[PDB]
């Protein structure tokens, strides 16, 4: 089904070490658990200081996009957003009312030099 | 129709606070008359100082990636275009030669922890 | 078939100008003789320094995001990405296995101010 799983992570707060490191394993489980497989493996990106406006305020808020090979069964999305935006809420204190989350996916794509 | 929209504006320039303002005031006014509902909520994120090339050239040139649940009337993004390259224009002194805008959407897309 | 290609990149190292002019250089020959058109131009972005996580790993790893207008021939995806992940690889140090390419397509897309 879906594969090859990749999230952009887009904040306007600073993120440090700790919290970059927190984020990917709580991304990597909710991967695992509702996308798929077990062993899969994810790639995991922080563009972190990036404004971003919203309903008139720059207060904290995100943006996660998530990309994957193939596309998803229509229950997956569903079960991940709630715990990608508690994820962000907890790590860096965006409420889950300024979090948005978009799912996309291909055919095709690459690693290891060559395409799945 | 289309709903949830967000914008990323990737920019090889310095924006400030007041480019950035000016640039999410009028993305939201050209989402709520070109896109669908006046009450409608937008996400406005801006990647600056991204360098781009272009033509063989480095000079000022911007990206806009637009974003939204379902798809869009056919229409809609042409009327958009035009004015999201004119206020980066404005804001940006980025001539449009030189500006790409790129509209996705999905059926799988979350706010408040919750899909559309 | 395929026009317009964007192409950002992704990187947690840090890139000067001459690696981006190099990139930006094999990602334009890429294109022209795997996408399609001779004289077609090519947009290039670069976000370096972004922090990436994979494998439970933050050594150096790279994302590549292939957009353009129309849809792929199926075979030239297939062709690119070894050719995109070698250009990263010898700019950045990147080795392969570290490294992911996904191509996306939209019939939506503008440019100087007008859409394809």
């Amino acid at each position: 089904g879906s594969h090859m799983p990749f999230l952009q992570t887009i904040v306007s707060v600073s993120l440090d070490d700790q919290k970059r490191a927190n984020l990917s394993a709580a991304y990597g489980m909710i991967c695992r658990e509702e996308l798929g497989k077990p062993e899969d493996f994810v790639m995991t990106a922080f563009s972190d200081k990036t404004p971003i406006s919203f309903q008139g305020s720059t207060a904290p808020a995100a943006y996660v996009r998530v990309e994957s090979w193939g596309e998803y069964a229509p229950s997956k999305p569903k079960m991940m957003t709630p715990r990608i935006a508690a994820a962000i809420t907890k790590e860096c204190g965006i409420p889950a009312e300024r979090i948005y989350v978009f799912y996309y996916s291909t055919k095709h794509c690459g690693w290891n030099g060559t395409n799945f």
